[PDB]
């Protein structure tokens, strides 16, 4: 095909000096192209797969992705017959030359994380993707067949396992697997004989004389099962069994959660700046966490009362909110509260609030402050820190070498993807987002912790077509500042899909009539319907019989509310079909955010341009959750949609939040919604590139339901389904207990290896985020 | 017996907050203690090894060294009896408190290379500090031991081997040790039958077509000695086999040598600031290696041209000197070149000298424009790269790395022994000094680098009561910058003790007649006993019949000249006894250096203070090797001695060069000479510290000297013989270029674990050396 081929890189190199995506790729290339396309041979057919690919002279680079998880880059003469492979290295290196005309210092940093994972293998099953400690446990279970140095770690474990001054499973009595294969054995003879029902006190004399210590199981029954268990793992560990019993030991009491940006609180606060989905996800997570974490302890057989502590930031001037204060319980739970630390410098505690993407130079004597507040409401240290964001992942990253505890990682979004280019045209956005100090924290908080919790599995690897959030972190570049060779890799046995869910008290069906919150359809009416036009909505409905087509986010400029607004406008069809109910940014106050001050003017115009009065009803943030799940019902009543037009959408718990309440959803392609929603069954994606014909299929949608109905009915029924199957809490807390489990005891038998890694991470720490973080501007009161 | 303990230590706080070496340690507590003392016993015998002693006001810390490499630091109550066993940082966290007033920032840096060395095991027997090739031979002989994913790399090795686009030992014909094992087995039955003497051309024919290209042997009696070796490798793997093979192993054709500060040149230099030793040690090794080289190529049958470069800065205004040219050709060989390349910033060429303190800015530049360079002359790459000294370690670092070379390193010296506690005190140091960057680059080199080379025992161990120069740098601190945990080992495999010499057709026994020079005589005497007082020489002998004191060396404060001078000046009895002459400093010219002018202030101030005219004589630089041999031979004459009153010295070429000419030698207990002299047999040890004392042993030494004459001559047979056996260029390269083909294998053994610790170093010249360096400032022309 040496014709066709050279067909293809000829349309190539006319596109000039410049960055070759895949849609900006061959979408150009083949679709411009004659009949001879006729490429179902070999080199347009595997080379679709080409993620992005670098325009220069002669030479063009480009990246390829056959596989989820597996790279390799190719260097092609732009008129030439000529194919070279270039390394990680080489290709980044072309990057870097089309930003800054040269390539990075020789000697300049290169991050190199593959030699510091050697530990374990790696699988290269997408099975494995997401599933990790499925692998770590059979690598466990296969290392600890038979072999002494193994299980010795294990017994040392249990034998030193302990909270606040208590005992727990072996004893000081039991000094070697031989003692501890005898008592379990001699314990074993005993409860077989006992009923099942018998409590651990009874039979507590004897064996605390033979070296069992509180934690068992609160009967003979329990105890016995998990007696046999251990027993098993001394004689032929199995995967399944190992994770059954780490997972059973009683270790999870305290806990502590990082969210240092936002106005983290329970009311007053959805839709500011910075708060949103995260905030939502960590009040539902610890509910969640300490139902499990009771009767986990209870069914152990022990008596400790649990603690979970969220850190974020004081602010002292934020009004209408309880942001101010140090100490706050959550809602519905006895053992949760919010702990604030305020920011500070050499001359006092900062007041005001800062921008997430400002905070960096504040964390580091954040973390100290913290860690001495959060000691002082624990009864004994935390037995899992769990880092959200960057800034939270940064400080938990922190804290846990700082405490040395079982330390997990939350993404929430990975700002590297949803600002594109933003690594390579980091230099030019850096005055503004400091993306240079984010990227810092984000590489270094990931191969920092022990393992990694995502949503879906398109945060991972994403799919075969495009790219994971994660897995664009494994090779990239900012040129002038340093080369990631292997930051990140989608197959490391840390990953693991835990999927959240939508509190099912707030979101339920809105076919449920008797749950139905009817008090509040006053208000929600004037929300919507009424004539007044002020800070808390913006234009009027002039038809209140049709349905409503609905948004509700943060506004900034990647939630793209401006970008639906236009889409709508524009289309008469779909005007003619549904109103527009956009909720986002908080009209009541002057913004200090930069996006949403933008975004607003943006709204405004549009309002203007398009002539949106009428179809259009524009409103500030609502806060209540609880008044929120009826908003979402009540757009069912109007037979409405829910849209969610982001440019990208790292999960979307709004996405979530409407399919629960039988809100047929239509949501970006891109991100995490392409996973959650099953098109044309669960919901309906659209692509936020191609506005016009995402507006045109809510059109469809809306036609299609008028003439039949039972088409709304259909996609309501699939949504409520789809989230009954993935997305709820009851799962999320146990597998996330089983995992500090198995990620736990890792750590003692993995200990050795990871010396190499903590002292590269150490260091980096240090030379690296410290200096950059310190660059940042501070903010003046 | 608690009531004594507390004696000593509460006689310690009187000294108060501050370092106390054993110097101090022992001296003022103990016996300037009251006879209450009476130890022995415990806590004296072992703590009499206390390296030193970190004092604040409730504590006293202990850096204790039982044996050679082996440390144990200890916090003991100033008052009280509790002891408690500190490890090194937190050790390291009382010299931080004793300057900052605070230990290092909580997240500042920890540099920990011993996870990283774990790659082999560690050696723990006296006997193998400095022969570390003796222990890679029998570790590399086990593993080796039928392991077939052992054996690979070594067919790899001599498969890939070539030179110049020639192949060498194993051609692509041979792809697995079977057919290998095969060759060999018909290789070694066909040349038995020949006679020993055929050449190489004779089988050439038969060898290339079952696989054997050339370098095995000359002769058919050589390359069958070396069949064999192999094929006893493949079979029963023995230490002494492996390293005759890989030591025979024609692999060393081109040498890179990195020597940038100083003026480097055959003549009118030697004496000027920064030039030295380094460059009398290097001429005289690169003549010895290439005579090596010439032979070694010829045994294994090869035509290859060696050629040997050695990279130092071109200085375009340093007139009287060479050095203002590219290429110079070492003196009395064919293949050496001295290859000089410009200091250069964006403003063009740097023209002036810089102290060997401020060249870190340039060298980075420096390695990318000597890459260049030394490509333009190499024909094929560098086979081995040898740093020298600091800039030359870390420039051949950023070299090896840069082309895939079996580096080396030979320190020279190393200035935190040289100049005591500047690594505690470094900020204060660092406007002038800028250790900051020298102890960086140093640490960096030392781990950077494959063999480290040195020319004692004791500048990697020290001895039974004192510590190393290497041994020193494992764990120290440098307050508000980082702390080094473990920064080297002097049991590391790759300390190798190559012991340099002196030019023995330079320096030779005064007492042979024939090879006198007597035509330097006339300006010997004109040098020496001459009227005039200029430039050249200051004050005048008034007695030229008197033995002369003699020494030589660079003028600056560790040299300690200006000390030699005031020992002799107080001390009326050693005055009358012998003539002082000393050489050092330039005065023909203007000073540029620092310490060279302070030291030439003092040696006015002190010519008048002691009235010195009459006795003492003050030389100029001298640069003429040949010349200064016969001056040696001259104060032999005289019956004279030589004297060496470094505070500290690292190895001490001059001590060498006397003993070689049979001059009786005092050199300083404080370095090196404290290996080269037995006291007594081969000359006398001197403390620095205490010159008083120096000085009446040197008036002792000269009274027995007229009693009995033949004193002296025992000393002076004494010197020749130490030097006969210990010191000479005979064996150095032999064994440079064997260490050479081990280390150059062992690297690719060892490849895959030594990955991590490359990165983890990358990031260290990235993070740390470079901003650094950048902030020295530019020499301004
Ligand atoms: O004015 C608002 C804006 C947002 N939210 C809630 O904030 C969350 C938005 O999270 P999502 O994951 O959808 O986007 P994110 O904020 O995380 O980027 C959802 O629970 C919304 O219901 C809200 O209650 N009121
Ligand atoms: O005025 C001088 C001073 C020194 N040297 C030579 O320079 C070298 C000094 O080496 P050494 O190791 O003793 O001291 P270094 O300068 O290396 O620290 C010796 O060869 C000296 O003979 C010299 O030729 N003329
Ligand atoms: O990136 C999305 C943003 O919204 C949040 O979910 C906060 O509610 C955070 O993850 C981040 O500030
Ligand atoms: O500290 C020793 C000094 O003298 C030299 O030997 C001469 O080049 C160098 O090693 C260093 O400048
Ligand atoms: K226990
Ligand atoms: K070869």
């Amino acid at each position: 095909n040496e014709v066709l081929a050279l067909l293809s890189r000829v349309e190539a190199k006319g596109k000039g000096i410049l960055q070759q995506n895949q849609i900006i790729a061959e979408f150009e290339a083949l679709p411009e192209q004659t009949r001879k396309k006729l490429e179902g041979g070999p080199f347009f057919d595997l080379l679709k797969s080409t993620q992005e690919a670098i325009v220069l002279p002669p030479w063009v680079a480009l990246a390829v992705r056959p596989r989820p998880g597996v790279w390799e880059y190719l260097r092609v003469n732009l008129h030439a017959l000529v194919v070279e492979e270039l390394q990680p290295a080489e290709f980044l290196h072309f990057k870097e030359e089309l930003v800054d005309g040269v390539k990075n210092g020789n000697f300049t940093l290169e991050l190199d994380f593959e030699p510091f994972n050697a530990s374990i293998p790696r699988p290269t099953l997408h099975k494995y993707i997401g599933n990790g400690v499925d692998f770590l446990n059979r690598h466990l279970s296969a290392k600890l067949f038979h072999d002494k140095e193994s299980l010795l770690p294990l017994l040392k474990f249990l034998r030193l396992h302990s909270h606040q001054g208590k005992n727990l499973m072996l004893s000081e009595k039991i000094q070697n697997l031989n003692t501890l294969q005898h008592t379990l054995r001699k314990a074993e003879e005993y409860l077989a004989e006992l009923k099942s029902e018998t409590l651990y006190e009874e039979f507590e004399a004897k064996f605390e004389e033979i070296g069992l210590e509180r934690g068992w199981g609160d009967n003979a029954e329990r105890v016995l099962d998990m007696i046999r268990l251990l027993l098993d793992l001394l004689e032929a560990p199995d995967p399944c069994t190992l994770e059954t019993f780490l997972g059973r030991v009683p270790m999870v009491f305290n806990v502590v959660i990082l969210s240092p940006h936002g106005y983290f609180a329970q009311d007053n606060v959805l839709g500011y700046p910075d708060t949103g989905g995260q905030v939502v996800y960590i009040l539902d997570q610890v509910r969640a966490l300490e139902i499990e974490m009771l009767q986990r302890i209870k069914q152990q057989g022990l008596n400790i009362k649990p603690r979970i502590l969220i850190l974020t930031r004081l602010l002292p001037d934020a009004v209408g909110t309880t942001c101010g204060e140090r100490l706050e319980r959550v809602y519905d739970s006895e053992y949760c509260d919010i702990l604030r630390v305020p920011f500070r410098t050499e001359k006092g505690i900062v007041r005001k609030w800062i921008s997430r993407f400002e905070v960096w130079p504040y964390l580091e004597t954040y973390t100290e402050d913290a860690a001495v507040e959060l000691s002082k409401e624990l009864n004994g240290k935390p037995d899992l820190i769990i880092g959200n964001y960057s800034d939270g992942n940064l400080v938990a990253s922190l804290l846990a070498h700082k405490l040395g505890v079982t330390q997990c990682t939350i993404a929430h979004a990975l700002e590297k993807t949803k600002y594109p280019d933003s690594d390579i045209y980091w230099k030019k956005l850096d005055d503004k987002y400091h993306f240079s100090c984010q990227f810092t924290a984000d590489i270094f908080a990931m191969n920092h912790t022990d393992f990694i919790i995502t949503s879906t599995f398109q945060e991972i690897a994403g799919s075969k077509e495009t790219v994971g959030q994660y897995e664009s972190h494994t090779a990239f570049t900012l040129p002038g500042l340093y080369r990631v060779v292997h930051g990140i890799d989608v197959f490391d046995p840390k990953f693991n899909i835990v999927s959240p869910g939508a509190d099912m008290s707030i979101y339920f069906p809105y076919t449920e009539e008797k749950r139905r919150l009817t008090k509040f359809h006053s208000e929600i009416e004037e929300l919507l319907y009424s004539d007044v036009e002020n800070k808390e909505h913006l234009c009027v409905l002039k038809d209140k019989k049709k349905p409503i087509l609905f948004t509700m986010a943060r506004l900034d400029r990647v939630k793209n509310l401006s970008g639906l607004v236009e889409w709508y406008g524009k289309n008469t069809r779909l005007r003619e079909l549904a109103n527009l109910v956009v909720v986002g940014g908080d009209r009541r106050k002057e913004s200090k955010d930069n996006e949403e001050k933008a975004e607003m003017k943006k709204m405004y115009d549009l309002i203007e341009e398009y002539k949106l009065n009428g179809q259009f009803r524009w409103i500030s943030s609502q806060m209540d959750r609880v008044r929120n799940g009826e908003l979402y019902r009540y757009i069912c009543d109007t037979k409405g949609a829910f849209v969610q037009p982001a440019l990208y959408e790292a999960f979307g718990l709004t996405v979530v939040e409407a399919m629960t309440c039988g809100l047929p959803t239509f949501a970006t392609c891109k991100g995490g919604p392409a996973e959650i929603i099953v098109h044309g069954k669960s919901g309906f994606h659209i692509d936020p590139y191609h506005g016009d014909q995402a507006a045109d299929t809510l059109a469809d949608f809306f036609t299609k339901c008028k003439e039949d109905p039972s088409h709304w009915d259909e996609i309501s029924k699939g949504g409520l389904q789809r989230i009954e199957e993935k997305y709820t809490w009851q799962i999320y807390s146990q597998r996330l207990l089983t995992l500090t489990g198995v990620y736990g005891f890792w750590k003692h038998v993995s200990n050795l290896d990871r010396l190499e890694a903590r002292r590269y991470l150490e260091m980096f720490y240090a030379l690296k985020y410290r200096p950059l973080a310190q660059a940042v501007p501070l903010a003046q009161d």
